[PDB]
């Protein structure tokens, strides 16, 4: 729908030098050709950024379609045609102009010099008084499916996704209108927020990234070197490092946390190397906005809040692998507790399921069934209300959030039916007790022989779809069977046809008995078809010759991180990791001790 | 058997100067011993082009044994004999002589100077009168399972074939008879459609069949600027595009799609770039004979009469992936109010069914399902009538006709012996309402997530292990019932067959011992021929074959939208045209189609 | 020296055969060279046009008419896991 920004063949829509004149000209990088263009503006009292003069869906003017057409990186009409604006004395220059359409919303001819890689036309156009802060902000600029290209919003940020170096350098350093590196777009992402966000974890892209990222770091040590640029936040409250922890950018984020540098640059760095003795190396790691003490940190953001795939593979990285590993080691005590509470009300709950001073024992068991149906529902509620997102965003390694309150609210239904005298309580408590004994699988991630999901993904991927084909089949094969007996009702041949399915029971066969044959031969034949069919799916992914060790690891992270806030009946007070060490200038970070061993590497420093 | 070209080894068939003597001298390659040849010609009144003079099957001429025993790229003898039978006064000169022979029908010397990649020859052969526009007709020149090489039938497409750019030069820019590259061979090819023909997916052949193809397009834009060589039509009625969209050579097919130059043959370009901005790229797609509006499209002639495996890889290139994309978007809604209407229908289906003032509505819902079946088998039936080629030529994505056209059929049948009063008419219905009901998964198809969720396999091994099953069947079967006499051959085959589906189970009486070893036996071989069945099924997985489901669902959607695009048989739809009319160079207006695309992977590479 | 066979009645070509040395027995077959020692080769080629290649093999203890030929060896007297891909090797195959 929006019309095309450049088009040899096609010209521009409109919704002495009228505007098809000048745009030739401009287009054809004469400049001879603008005689007479000042006078007949004087004449007619117009101005060179009046809609006349400018392609009327967007509003680009003569001067983005004379940068639009660079030849050999210069237009000799763009510096007359700035002359002319300036002469015709026009209120708002014709530099800055921007479009106004949905589409190209802030496009200016600064963001057009910028990505036509022509450092020459950027000189012009900032000595003529161009506003190096203009932001681009229309729906081709976003973030989104489908034809975009977001780099940030400002020129700063454009010159630094298309890796110009050059030009970033002269925007920096220019007098006339230097850029600043703080400066934010719409969503209040910085240079760097929109280096992050670009990234892709390719390794050539994630190369650009990581060497502009670093760059950029050093501008800003040379340059406002009062000011800490990683710890901008933009509107949702993340800096680079946890905005590359909710993206999913594995490389960059590894780079961020393990940045090392030598020299005037040791500030800068976050790893700090202590002291190595052959293949033993000590490294001093920055806990700034890494470690769970404060809110919304670069663990919570990778358990709850991403939804990348890469998840389990950041949580091995130094130094979250080690941190993680004391959190666990330190609470690993707590969680057996809380699994031998678990035990123990499972246990009561199936004597007293099994059961119905013995009964006084039974109405006391009873009553402590009810109490841990009322206390586990408080609890999963409380989680679900302060982690709603996470159920949706990542089903696969939550479902047990869901289970322990489904058992919970059939407990609380069970028990109050009871109450209520009705007879259908019964089959809501060994539901109950069956789900409970189920969720007791839960507590299997506490070890490595059982803890440490191949066939759990295809089916939570596959089931409706398999399900829907399965289904089809079996309601026209019951409504079938069951026309042609006039397998009782619908609902009862699709019960005996799926029983048979799953070998449960046998199939029952009156005139017409070669046609219910014939149908009930085609109904297996097909069943076995789509069970092959499903079976050798699930084997294409198995043979891919293709991580449960970083799984295991994610879910007890997530684990941990649960466990850290206490139970909703009682908060638990944090404590800080690591300890304040000063490492520069008195500049004290939260610096956390990992120790390696990496023999490999090491042999290779070896003459 | 046809005879060798040219054998060091066995004489030629007949089927002073004799035959025998003129072969053995022009194949040593000394002049001096044609001296006298004339006079012997002139005092017997003999042509070199007579009869005797020639291999008696073929009709090869010693011209063309000349041409055939060429060494070091020349042979003495070709001059001198041909100022022989000038001097003659043949009045059919030897250079057009050509052979008769069924297998090499047509060939002549002017192909062998080509084909032996000796430039001397042919130009010896041009100047003194060789038409250069002799096509080769025999069999051993057509395309065909076995001994053949195609390489259209004129001496240009020859030369353009084998890869001989002074041998393409000297042809079209000789001055005594110059090539034309308009000039077709008996089935209508031109030298693009020889091109086209010969080309292999392989990327060698891929690389030269590319490289003459845009090599002979310039040169005809500067021999002849007044006509367009890619616009002219073989006699199957398709142009070099549609040649290889049809033929499924795709690594020709997309080059050809996605054309584009800059500077004085930016006329002949098929994609033009309006736009750059970092990753992304606008560039305008010349839809001629591409939007399915045209009859015999590019689109139609993918989706119905092509038959090569590559079909769903050629739905996936630029601009048709976005043309394909933009008209099931427009299309969506009445393929769904189409699915709309067909579970209303068998809804209707299987309340009747189930349900075999009330007999007025049930008599309602038997006109109202006859009307369905009528409407259906109309459909189907239209259907076939326009498109009997893509059924056959490709059944494993379209037995879904069939289906519809089969539930049809047996609804109309069904409905006829409903009024006839037969009692078999219910088993119809049911089998009907059944059929109908596995139907509703073609609708699948309109929404990804299902649509993109054995089948190749099941027409390459059912086809062959049931043959095995059923002789291990019947035999197993014969041996119970005999040995019994289980009381027929059919009951005996039932019997078994439901036990290996585990439906049913085994009945053990004399000879109990020989029962048991039997039926262990076909236990134990149906077990094996199952586990051949799993592991020939298996093998296809471990091959790692790629992720081509995705192009196989885009396929179906191209399908289904260039059949929805006709409009029902009760109504002609009017065609819509894609594109816009733009001029791009030159009057040279062309309907453009604008595609966008984004691509960081590329752009990244052109970044120092 | 082709022709000479050892206490068993095979000639280098048929030991090849027997033993499943098929790389060694695919050379005999299609040996081929020119100038002075083209009369010691097995293969002749006839003519060429583009792709198309015409050859002549020589037949001599490789066709069946012969008692205890190659192709009987190969079917009957040889043992080696290899004998299905001698019978796709020229001139057998098209024989
Ligand atoms: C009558 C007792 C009333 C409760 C008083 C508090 C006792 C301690 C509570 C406790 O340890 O709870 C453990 C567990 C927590 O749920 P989870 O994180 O395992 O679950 C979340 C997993 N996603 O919760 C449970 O296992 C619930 C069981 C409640 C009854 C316990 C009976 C034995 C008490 C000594
Ligand atoms: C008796 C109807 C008289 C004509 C009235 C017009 C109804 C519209 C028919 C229609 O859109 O076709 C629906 C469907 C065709 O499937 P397909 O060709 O897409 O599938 C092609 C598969 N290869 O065909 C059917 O579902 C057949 C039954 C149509 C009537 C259903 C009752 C509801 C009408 C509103």
């Amino acid at each position: 729908e929006p019309p095309p920004m450049e088009s040899p063949f096609q010209r521009e829509d409109r919704n002495r030098f009228d505007r098809d004149r000048l745009f030739s000209v401009v287009s054809r990088g004469v400049p001879e050709e603008l005689t007479g263009l000042l006078e007949y503006l004087r004449w007619n009292s117009k101005y060179l950024t009046d809609s006349a003069y400018t392609e009327g869906s967007t509003g680009k003017t003569c001067l983005m379609k004379a940068v639009l057409n660079l030849q050999d990186g210069v237009n000799a009409c763009i510096m007359p045609l700035l002359q002319i604006d300036k002469d015709s004395g026009n209120p708002k220059l014709l530099v800055n102009a921007q479009c106004t359409d949905e589409f190209y919303q802030g496009h200016s001819a600064l963001h057009i010099a910028i990505e036509k890689r022509s450092l020459q036309c950027v000189k012009l156009l900032v000595e003529n008084g161009a506003d190096v802060h203009l932001r681009a902000c229309g729906r081709f600029f976003q973030k989104h499916q489908g034809t975009c290209f977001y780099f940030g919003e400002l020129p700063l940020s454009l010159a630094a996704c298309t890796k110009q170096w050059d030009v970033v350098t002269y925007l920096l350093e220019n007098p006339h209108q230097p850029a600043s590196l703080e400066a934010t777009d719409s969503l209040g992402n910085t240079v760097l927020h929109a280096l992050v966000m670009i990234a892709d974890n390719s390794p050539e892209n994630s190369a650009l990234v990581i060497h502009m990222y670093d760059g950029l770091l050093q501008m800003g040590a040379r340059l406002c070197p009062t000011v800490q640029l990683e710890e901008i936040s933009n509107h949702q409250g993340l800096t680079p490092l946890k905005l590359a922890a909710k993206e999913g950018k594995i490389e960059i984020f590894r780079h961020i946390l393990q940045r090392e540098f030598s020299g005037p640059y040791q500030p800068l760095s976050r790893k700090f190397t202590e002291w190595c003795y052959g293949p033993v190396r000590v490294s001093l790691y920055d806990l700034s906005s890494v470690d769970s003490w404060e809110k919304n940190s670069v663990l919570e953001i990778i358990a709850f809040h991403c939804k990348s795939p890469n998840r389990h593979r950041m949580v091995v990285l130094e130094p979250l692998n080690k941190l993680l590993q004391e959190k666990w080691d330190r609470l690993v005590s707590r969680f057996f507790f809380n699994f031998a509470c678990y035990l123990v009300y499972m246990f009561i709950f199936t004597v007293v399921a099994y059961h119905q001073f013995g009964e006084s024992m039974l109405l006391l068991g009873h009553i402590l069934i009810l109490l841990g149906g009322i206390y586990l529902l408080l609890g999963q509620l409380w989680y679900f209300w302060r982690r709603r997102l996470f159920i949706w965003i990542s089903f696969m390694d939550s479902y047990f959030e869901i289970l322990f309150l489904l058992q919970a609210l059939l407990t609380v239904l069970s028990q109050v039916l009871r109450f209520m005298e009705t007879e259908w309580y019964l089959p809501l408590l060994v539901l109950s007790l069956v789900l409970g004994w189920l969720n007791l699988l839960y507590y299997t991630r506490g070890f490595q022989h059982t803890g440490i999901v191949m066939i759990q993904k295809v089916i939570l991927r596959d089931l409706l779809r398999f399900l829907l084909v399965y289904l089809v089949f079996l309601f026209g094969f019951a409504v079938a069977l069951v026309s042609l007996s006039r397998y009782r009702s619908i609902l009862d041949a699709s019960l005996e046809l799926f029983k048979f399915t799953i070998g449960m029971g046998e199939l029952a066969f009156l005139r017409f008995r070669g046609v219910v044959l014939l149908l009930l031969l085609a109904y297996v034949l097909l069943t076995y078809v789509l069970l092959l069919n499903m079976l050798i799916a699930l084997m294409s992914e198995t043979v891919n010759h293709v991580n449960s060790w970083s799984i295991w690891k994610l879910q007890k992270a997530i684990s941990v991180l649960e466990m850290e806030n206490g139970y909703w009946w009682c908060r638990r007070k944090k404590h800080r990791e690591g300890r304040l060490l000063k490492v520069g200038t008195p500049d004290e970070r939260w610096c956390f001790r990992v120790e390696e061993v990496n023999w490999a590497a090491w042999e290779k420093t070896l003459p």
